[PDB]
């Protein structure tokens, strides 16, 4: 089963097989009293390994990093950020260390520089304007417009149907909307609807935190973030 965030330790990381290729990562913080469940991705490509976003955290990176070595054995060479906040990027320092290629978007390079978080070395051009996507490697990148924040990208795995929404994406057990300070809630749903029109062949749904499903967490989040609209 996939691995829930009472069962993982802060500071342990934990792998998910999704398909031949294409695997989630799992870890644990505690934040404002609370431990959430963080997910990323990584997907094979060739012989090295394309890593989505950090484990949250220098220490569950590194973590991160030994477990790939252990139950994968192919080297992490590049890494996309999908936006600029800890669980997303603390870590590329870790990271840049051990010689993966740090990537994000310049939006996100910026906002992490005004907020004080790590930033990405590399900058992902050709996705500023709302529905635009690039090709990276394995996957397909996609920024559908401001969302859990401004600069949010989802990524797509084409051989395996596999979509990974990020924090955009909430899993079903979430049903109040949570940290919404950096979101735009006015253009979150039409965002979604980007998404939806885009990779409506997804089969395998990742959210940024928690329980992977189908393309139901869209509607989902569509309805959690319009009930906190209306409240
Ligand atoms: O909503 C998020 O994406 C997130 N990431 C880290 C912490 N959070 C919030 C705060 C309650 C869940
Ligand atoms: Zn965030
Ligand atoms: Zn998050
Ligand atoms: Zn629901």
């Amino acid at each position: 089963e996939y691995p829930t965030v009472s069962e993982i330790p802060v500071g342990e990381v934990r792998l998910y097989q999704i398909a031949d290729g294409v695997w989630s990562h799992i870890a644990t913080q505690s934040f404002d009293g609370a431990v959430y469940p963080s997910n990323g991705l990584i997907v094979r490509d060739g012989d090295e390994l394309l890593l989505i976003d950090t484990a949250w955290g220098a220490k569950n990176t590194a973590a991160l990093l030994a477990e790939i070595e252990k139950q994968i054995g192919l080297p992490v060479t590049r890494a996309v950020s999908t936006h600029f906040h800890d669980d997303r990027v603390g870590g590329v320092d870790v990271l840049r260390a051990a010689g993966v290629a740090t990537y994000a978007s310049p939006s996100t390079r910026r906002l992490a520089e005004v907020e004080g978080n790590e930033i990405p070395t590399h900058s992902l051009e050709g996705l500023s304007s709302s529905g635009d996507a690039v090709r990276f490697g394995p996957v397909e990148l996609f920024y559908p417009g401001a969302a859990h924040s401004t600069d949010n990208l989802v990524v797509y795995v084409p051989s395996a149907s596999v979509l990974y929404g990020g924090c955009a994406i909430y899993e079903l057990s979430r049903t109040s909307a949570g940290n919404v300070a950096d979101a735009d809630l006015a253009e979150w749903p039409t965002s979604i609807e980007r998404i939806q029109q885009h990779y409506p062949e997804a089969q395998f749904v990742i959210p940024g935190h928690g329980l992977p499903g189908g393309l139901d967490l869209l509607k989902h989040t569509t309805n959690v973030v319009k009930a906190h609209t209306n409240r």
